């Protein structure tokens, strides 16, 4: 009837549900290419668009939709099963169907996250080169106690040089790296000295538009992971700040091998729990 993505299992975010915490009115903002709000596994409780001419609510390139399951895909009988299902799911679009956005867009879906008090921010997108206003507003909504993390880059290495991309170098912000059930370092995961930890990024299934489900390959996958945990940790211990949050997914994580490739490893969500 429903199946669970070998990915909740991998983080051990199903020993948290068990415990009874999945996010329960938890604020989760996906900024992202849109999510199919009529999908029967999702439900969006609100949310903007900053792309002209496409509404939100409705997804053109199925990733907002599948970002958004990995997240809250609904506790119920069929389909997969989210992060933090209980989960106050915002869809903020960002990206223009043919899955492309420009900073202003960006920069705006951020303040927005902000002004309307969500507890969480998830980019599951990326750019090679910054802005003098994004890392203000990804600084800016940290410093308001949002937690901001963005998905990697699927670069693979560059050198030695930081393959990491953009809004995620911004050190506010949390860079994922991409790992698969043998707890491996996806092959196009990007490497660099901002890398903060891995999640589960190769052949995670999720919701796909139309009320289907797909498997897709990315830090974009990885990253959604990460904004979950999150999520059942601020259902947890509501209280906690930020980098309350931030240090305990951070400094409590599984060990895979060095920094640059795995930055602390792979999450693990109940540790960090408490
Ligand atoms: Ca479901």
């Amino acid at each position: 009837a429903q199946t669970v993505p070998y990915g909740i299992p991998l983080i051990k975010a199903d020993k948290v549900q068990a415990q009874g915490f999945k996010g329960a009115n938890v604020k989760v903002a996906v900024l992202d290419t849109g999510i199919q709000a009529s999908h029967p596994d999702l439900n969006v409780v609100g949310g903007a668009s900053f792309v002209a001419g496409e509404a939100y609510n409705t997804d053109g390139n199925g990733h907002g939709t599948h970002v958004a399951g990995t997240v809250a895909a609904l506790d119920n009988t069929t389909g997969v099963l989210g992060v933090a299902p209980s989960v106050s799911l915002y869809a903020v679009k960002v990206l223009n169907s043919s899955g492309s956005g420009s900073y202003s867009g960006i920069v705006s879906g951020i303040e927005w996250a902000t002004t309307n008090g969500m507890d969480v921010i998830n980019m599951s997108l990326g750019g090679a080169s910054g802005s003098t206003a994004m890392k203000q507003a990804v600084d800016n909504a940290y410093a308001r106690g949002v937690v901001v993390v963005a998905a990697a880059g699927n670069s693979g290495n560059s050198g030695s040089t930081n393959t990491i991309g953009y809004p995620a170098k911004y050190d506010s912000v949390i860079a994922v790296g991409a790992v698969d059930s043998n707890s491996n370092r996806a092959s196009f995961s990007s490497v660099g000295a901002e890398l903060e930890v891995m999640a589960p990024g190769a052949g995670v299934y999720s919701t796909y538009p139309t009320n289907t489900y797909a498997t897709l390959n990315g830090t974009s996958m990885a990253s959604p992971h990460v904004a979950g945990a999150a999520a059942l940790i601020l259902s947890k211990h509501p209280n906690l700040s930020a980098s309350q949050v931030r240090n305990r997914l951070s400094s409590t994580a599984t060990y895979l091998g060095s920094s640059f490739y795995y930055g602390k490893g792979l999450i693990n969500v109940e540790a960090a729990a408490q």
